[PDB]
């Protein structure tokens, strides 16, 4: 699946300034806790793809930020 990669503890999206291609969004994406195959900034939050089903995205159903 893919969606926004969200802050286990803040419950909130990563920031991100530079839109599109996003190197700082590709490597949280592909961090082995969050097991991702590929990440880009989109609408300033990073979002990725190929995340398995045991990663949560937001948001959480249990800690807001919003």
């Amino acid at each position: 699946k893919e969606g926004y990669l969200v802050n286990k503890s803040t419950g909130c999206k990563y920031g991100c300034l530079k839109l599109g291609e996003n190197e700082g969004c590709d490597k949280e994406c592909k961090a082995k806790n969050q097991g991702g195959s590929y990440g880009y900034c989109y609408a300033f939050a990073c979002w990725c793809e190929g995340l398995p089903e045991s990663t949560p995205t937001y948001p959480l159903p249990n800690k807001s930020c919003s």
